[PDB]
């Protein structure tokens, strides 16, 4: 943080967005996932800057140095996307390439759908683009696939917050792990009543993360907790209604889908038949890569993005 430039943008009277800036050239906006920070793109920030790009590694709403209102409604895709447009207006940017991972990936897909005039090119790590069905309920879709059982536990406000905020060191040591080191069962939750059951009181340090890196996520999450980041899940009824309003309109700006082979939550199989809605959709498959794409295989992520940006985003 000391060797990094920190930017702040007041998108709403009570909502302020934090971001780190490095490099010159076309604007590249990076959107992290859950329970992450701008620090998740630590290997991408100088790499994309050297390639000739103005990197904007965001601290998403409810995370780190950015504002965290307790209201659930403030974390729906409609208000989040509108805040990201205001962020571009206040920075004097007409266009920017939006690259998202996990929940940030969902945001970048919606941004390309509703505001294509502000999105130059779009890239998504692990997160697929699925058009919503107006006949099927959002809760029915979650209950259909057993892997998304953890989402039901994340619905009731305060329940997951108490477990995730309990021991932040234990929280990130159990979560930030490679798929071969993974001690978490996502389909076991709402039956056991907690995300960390198999994981012990003092979990071992993963090969992809150091003690210094783990403590950074602890101090950043000490500012607001988990209420803000968890509210991204609590708008499943609101996001579906907004996604159903687009029904018919397709993306037209260059797109990239990056899949992680060993990701058990956001499987590469979920991205199947995405080339029916397309529009330009280029692919990048990373073998022996877990959920934390940027942490697991940092070099392969840098190689895929730099190659894609210079050929479609410039
Ligand atoms: C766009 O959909 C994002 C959903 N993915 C999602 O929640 N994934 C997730 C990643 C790390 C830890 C936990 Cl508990 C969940």
């Amino acid at each position: 943080p000391s060797d990094m430039s920190h930017g702040y943008v007041t998108v709403k009277p009570r909502v302020r967005l934090h971001f780190v800036e490095l490099g010159s050239g076309p604007a590249v906006c990076l959107c992290h996932g859950f329970p992450e920070s701008w620090y998740s793109w630590r290997y991408q920030i100088p790499a994309l800057a050297q390639a000739g790009y103005r990197v904007l590694a965001m601290d998403m709403k409810g995370y780190g140095e950015s504002s965290a209102p307790p209201e659930i409604e403030e974390y729906c895709m409609e208000v989040l996307c509108k805040e990201m447009v205001t962020f571009l207006d206040k920075l004097g940017l007409s266009q920017a390439v939006f690259i998202g991972h996990d929940w940030g990936g969902m945001l970048v897909w919606y941004m390309a759908l509703f505001y294509p005039e502000r999105v130059r090119a779009v890239a998504s790590l692990n997160t697929p683009f699925i058009p919503a069905n107006p006949n099927m309920s959002p809760l029915e879709s979650i209950k259909a696939n057993p892997v998304f059982d953890y989402q039901l536990y994340f619905q009731e406000p305060g329940v997951a917050e108490a477990e995730l905020e309990q021991n932040l060191s234990r929280t990130f040591k159990s979560l930030f792990r490679a798929s071969d080191e993974s001690v978490l069962s996502m389909h076991k939750v709402c039956e056991a009543g907690g995300l960390f059951v198999n994981s012990p009181e003092e979990p071992s340090l993963s090969r992809m993360v150091t003690e210094e890196e783990i403590q950074f996520y602890v101090q950043q999450f000490k500012k607001s907790g988990f209420r803000g980041p968890l509210n991204w899940y609590r708008n499943m009824e609101r996001n579906w209604k907004w996604a159903c309003k687009s029904l018919g309109r397709k993306i037209l700006i260059p797109a990239l889908m990056v899949t992680a082979e060993k990701d058990f939550v956001l499987v590469p199989q979920m991205s199947q038949h995405m080339e029916d809605w397309i529009p330009h959709l280029k692919r990048g498959h990373i073998e022996d890569c877990g959920h934390w794409t940027q942490m697991d295989k940092p070099t392969e992520v840098n190689q895929i993005l730099i190659k894609w940006l210079d050929s479609d985003a410039r």
